[PDB]
């Protein structure tokens, strides 16, 4: 019926089949291009071998406004969850909502009735040029056992690429140069689900790419997490608004380094750029 605190690919696929409305958005000025419309809901910082899940957050979070400010109104359908949707980094007019330590908005109560809120976002904000130690630590967590081939790949990438930007670029280039497939009905994978996807099936959808990428970054010593939300939306020119449906559900990645802070990346773009762009 909506996003939840945990993500396995099957949950995202189920949202992919639903035509239910998640929210509608009206921008104060021009509509941003589709590829900037990443509606962040929550982050998933725990990986247990099988799925990515939300960890506990707290509220000072170090960030700095810079670049353009986007202003828009949202009317949200009931989700039964306490997170609000918004472009990163968001501030809202809701006095019962706070920007949490993973840059997601948490409301005091779950959204059980339609809700209107106003938002200002800074998509180019500097996020944690210095990081909270709990956050850095948490975002390097992996199970000690399982997915050994992906861990081996991470070790290789770490040796060849001392700088995180270069390592991330090489991992993205693997998705782009190897013949990975983007499909909503991929082959099943086993207990080493990261290894199976990366090396054997090489076929999946946004959740596979996001999860595997965050896994390999962590195993290479770069803090990383999965971001869950929606991307894109359908324009209704008669009302000057966008509709965002459950089928717009999407997962991506962000990774941390000193000074530059958190940077977002969508590995789906390496295999299905048309889905993101159009
Ligand atoms: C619902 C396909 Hg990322």
């Amino acid at each position: 019926t909506g996003l939840s605190e945990s993500m396995a690919p099957g949950d995202i696929a189920e949202l992919g089949r639903s035509a239910e409305l998640a929210f509608r958005v009206r921008f104060e000025g021009a509509l941003p291009p589709r590829e900037q419309l990443y509606w962040r809901a929550l982050t998933m910082e725990r990986f247990d071998g099988r799925r990515w899940a939300q960890a506990p957050q707290w509220s000072a979070l170090h960030w700095q406004k810079r670049g353009p400010e986007l202003r828009y109104d949202v009317i949200m359908q009931p989700s039964s969850q306490p997170w609000l949707f918004a472009l990163d980094v968001a501030q809202t007019d809701q006095t019962d909502t706070r920007l949490m330590s993973d840059f997601h908005l948490q409301r005091r109560q779950p959204v059980e009735q339609r809700l209107f809120y106003r938002v200002s976002s800074w998509p180019q904000a500097l996020r944690e040029s210095s990081i909270d130690p709990r956050t850095r630590w948490r975002n390097l967590q992996l199970p000690m056992h399982g997915n050994p081939r992906a861990r081996a790949l991470a070790d290789e990438l770490r040796q060849a690429h001392a700088q995180p930007q270069a390592l991330v670029a090489a991992l993205l280039q693997r998705f782009n140069h190897e013949p990975f497939a983007y499909t909503l009905k991929p082959p099943a994978t086993g207990a080493d689900g990261v290894d199976d996807f990366l090396f054997d099936t090489r076929s999946g959808f946004c959740a596979h790419y996001a999860g595997a990428m965050a896994f390999v970054l962590r195993a290479a010593g770069i803090p990383a997490r999965v971001v869950a939300g929606y991307q894109g939306g359908e324009l209704n020119p008669a009302g000057n608004y966008l509709l965002v449906h459950q089928f717009d559900a999407h997962a991506w990645v962000e990774y941390w380094q000193p000074e530059q802070g958190w940077l977002s990346v969508d590995p789906t773009y390496q295999v299905a750029p048309e889905r993101i762009e159009q």
